């Protein structure tokens, strides 16, 4: 399947794409402002996800830190990145199927619009100023907005046992966007789309 990366930020991305326990394409590139990036994603890719990162500093062997999303200090990111990441996710060709989603449960960095480039389905966004209302205990200094598993670790915020409610924080983040999962137990928002679909994976949708 091929996704379409775009940043329609003002600021630079550093784009990443990965399974967990594999890169997907490179893994990760610099996305400034309007640049676009191809990628091919294996038929039966379980799991995938694709995010940005804000603030990177890198050195010419790939390796730094930023401040959102770092996938242990790589360009390419091999594994998941670190919270805050509003994520895209995607479990394609399963059954004939593919099943996309975007999350909210590692929090919110950058807004995003995850869609399809062809027929059958409909696209889904979360583009609100998540950012700008965090509530301040929910706030990363470095920038974004942690999801509460991350800044409380508590059995409630992290579903660790399968029986989990809605809370103060997770409806925060469902009220700002309501296609985007705001906890592990949440009614699905995901979208069924023909098997071997392609799409298209926009940063900042609306500005």
């Amino acid at each position: 399947a091929t996704f379409e990366i775009v940043n329609r930020c003002s600021y630079t991305v550093w784009a990443a794409a990965s399974k967990g326990d594999a890169a997907l394409d490179a893994g990760g590139r610099q996305l400034n402002s309007g640049e676009s990036w191809t990628i091919n994603v294996e038929p039966g890719t379980n799991g995938g996800k694709i995010w940005a990162r804000t603030d990177c500093y890198f050195d010419d062997s790939g390796s730094g830190i930023c401040k959102t999303g770092d996938c242990g200090g790589l360009l390419r990111c091999k594994r998941f990145g670190r919270p805050p990441t509003t994520l895209a996710e995607f479990s394609l060709n399963q059954y004939g199927k593919d099943y996309i989603d975007i999350s909210n449960i590692k929090g919110f960095n950058v807004p995003m619009n995850f869609s399809p480039t062809t027929r059958g389905c409909r696209g889904v966004r979360c583009a609100a100023d998540i950012v700008g209302q965090c509530p301040a205990k929910l706030k990363a200094p470095g920038g974004g907005c942690n999801d509460a598993c991350t800044v409380f670790q508590t059995s409630e915020y992290c579903c660790t046992t399968g029986k989990c409610g809605p809370t103060e924080y997770s409806r925060f983040f469902k009220r700002l966007c309501p296609d985007a999962f705001s906890y592990v137990l949440d009614k699905p928002t995901t979208v069924t789309c023909p098997g071997s679909s392609n799409y298209r994976v926009t940063f900042c949708p609306t500005a």
